[PDB]
């Protein structure tokens, strides 16, 4: 007997294991469909011109690699602050925010689980949406707090429960906490209607419960910024102090570099000094400081004028393209002569689509025609180019018919 | 009253709250010798010539940003473990390890003490030296486990109280973990002898105590990298499955960019299959995947062959830049007139020295000269340049005279 002798074999992770198993395949014709990562139109990774230009200057500097506060590069802790709260907006112009640099938005919900497992003292629940991204879960768990659930998604209609989502909401104690996700529901891409949003938050203000955003998909809801954080300023306008979550992993496809940012919305500027202070000492044990790349690219980007310009249009581009992949598929599904109803493949907004597929389905997908996606009948759109879109159509349709 | 009015003041960091300090003093001669960060003989941040050719070539090859495995990337990783481990090594040839990329030193042995606190199922017990890295101490703590103390330096003779620590070490209850820093222990400077390192590893194989190596000088301690990991690998050939945290913050100066990693040693190539596994879950939910620009660097120097000599000859080069400004300093404090035996500051090896001054002094000298170190004495030797050599000499001499 050793040391790990009983450490026995943990499962591959239900989203980041499919690009293992994918890598493996020998099937000229795959595709990941799996996580939610941009492709050209030629089913390439695709590395922003604004970014590429951004990481020229930054060489042509001849920048140091010395260590960066615990915080962050300020710059781009303050530019995120910014995108995520508007520069009109009364919480930014009164300083009473504390942004600090996250590894990615994984890295920031992280850091904002074990700050609330650590000083919020009202409770140790906080409430996912149904479905929800699969990382929310061990990642309050691990974190240390306990988990529940609202109804959100209606499968037998493909769209949001919302007097189901209402009824539970209405009921979840006092002073608990609550995740909503931004824009672009993961996985469901159903987001509440702005006079949704109105509502939920009239109940969130009046149950008295901490609201954390989870902002991953700031620009691929709708193609524009400033309407995707609608509903996160909205919030923060009604007088809900949220705490929030940024990855610039999409919107930027800086995902291996890992960019990203914990935001807490304080009554004043000293109280924002102070958690910011507590944020530190707890950054500091965990991995000390964190990636300059990634924030010194972004940082650049957002406050470099023509840079944000560009980053701007291309955030467009990407989001016309997913919708161009959607409108094909759909297109293609009647074209194999598919019976069924495909309408929420373009209902849906964000990178995916979920599809409705059983797992007999995903397997044969994956067996089949070397087609990889989530258990969940999830799949990456983003993902597709026009010289497969056809060939997904089909499967589709074969394993479907 | 909001979420938040109960969160206090926490301090600044012992160590990098020293910058900030640093960072807002307008004195010109202002000196940081706070934080063991390497300057050029002109007291400039230092980027490797290995380093900015590294880069260029990541650049040149026009790569991707996307998502790396859960594990980081699998040649920095690999290269990584045989740096630490060699090539002859059976352990690295019988494939008995599991590396896994880290935030750095500091995110590696993170996720090394949440393993510990998860799988580590004898102890709760992490046993430091006296003095240790400040560091050390919240790192376990939040990972949940308890610290204790094996006596290690006396500040009388200015070495390592050997006969007090195999008392304490030959005490230490069985599969008890035990923290040992590899070489140039921090803050101290004084490491084992070869002989005394032979002696402790019978005690703890003895013991049967489970050995967790802090790697964050390998080259800083000889010039020479095999030589730094003389002890480390005479452990393992000794039968002692160790753990252990590698930083690529000093000796490659990739501080900010954040490259690191967390190895375990195994019985088996499939019991390291499952330790790999559960390694994954944990890091999973705590920042997902790892940057890939400082692992990108770090592989590519470490797998080239005229990068890895360059790296070598470049490691050799700060050495002797440290020794050279240690010499002068001692020298220097004769000239100043120091009836004082400063005899430790060239006795000492590493980036710093630990000076024996009192906090009155240390609190002058920042005050009067504008010269930051840490409370506990110590000074980064390494930031020292040819040009305030002199500057330094002259100031401890006065507060000292
Ligand atoms: C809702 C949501 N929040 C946070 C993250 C964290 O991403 P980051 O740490 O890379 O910033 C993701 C990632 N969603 C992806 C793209 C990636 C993943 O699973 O990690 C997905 O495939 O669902 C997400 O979908
Ligand atoms: C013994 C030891 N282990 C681990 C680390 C972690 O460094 P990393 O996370 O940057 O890889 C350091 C850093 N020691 C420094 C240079 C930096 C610090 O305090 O974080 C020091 O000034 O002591 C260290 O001295």
């Amino acid at each position: 007997s050793s040391w790990w002798s009983h450490v026995e074999m943990g499962p591959p992770d239900p989203i980041l294991g499919v690009t293992e198993a994918f890598k493996r395949d020998t099937n000229s014709k795959k595709m990941n469909l799996g996580v939610g990562a941009y492709r050209d139109d030629n089913g390439k990774p695709y590395v922003l011109n604004c970014v590429r230009k951004a990481e020229a200057m930054i060489a042509a500097k001849k920048m140091d690699k010395e260590y960066l506060p615990i915080a962050g590069l300020a710059d781009f802790t303050r530019a995120s602050a910014e995108l995520a709260l508007g520069e009109n907006s009364e919480a930014f112009k009164s300083g009473r925010y504390v942004t600090v640099q996250g590894i990615s938005g994984t890295g920031s919900l992280r850091v904002g689980a074990n700050f609330l497992q650590r000083f919020f003292k009202f409770s140790r629940d906080v409430y996912l949406p149904k479905p929800s991204w699969g990382n929310h879960t061990p990642i309050f768990r691990d974190a240390g707090l306990q988990l529940q659930a609202y109804r959100y998604y209606d499968p037998k209609t493909c769209s949001l429960d919302f007097t189901g989502a209402m009824e539970d909401i209405s009921k979840i104690p006092e002073k608990s906490i609550i995740l909503l996700h931004a824009c672009a529901h993961n996985p469901t891409g159903v987001d509440p209607r702005q006079e949704q949003w109105k509502e939920l938050a009239s109940v969130v203000k009046k149950r008295n419960l901490l609201a954390y955003f989870d902002m991953a998909y700031q620009g691929f809801a709708s193609g524009d910024i400033n309407r995707d954080a609608w509903a996160l300023r909205h919030f923060i306008e009604q007088g809900i102090d949220v705490v929030l979550s940024q990855s610039y992993a999409k919107n930027m496809g800086l995902y291996g570099e890992r960019a990203g940012a914990f935001t807490v919305i304080c009554r004043d500027a000293e109280e924002a000094k102070r958690v910011e202070s507590q944020l530190k000492i707890l950054i500091r044990p965990m991995y000390s400081n964190p990636p300059m790349n990634g924030a010194r690219i972004a940082s650049l980007i957002l406050n470099t004028p023509e840079l944000r310009k560009e980053w701007l249009v291309e955030v467009k581009g990407m989001a016309d393209r997913i919708i161009s992949m959607r409108t094909q598929l759909v297109s293609n599904l009647k074209k194999e002569g598919s019976s069924h109803n495909w309408q929420h493949i373009t209902d849906q907004i964000g990178m995916f689509c979920f599809t409705g597929l059983k797992p007999e389905q995903v397997e044969r997908l994956t067996k089949e025609f070397s087609i990889y996606m989530t258990k969940d009948g999830r799949i990456s759109v983003a993902g597709v180019a026009s010289s497969n879109v056809g060939y997904l159509a089909h499967a589709i349709h074969q394993v479907t018919k």
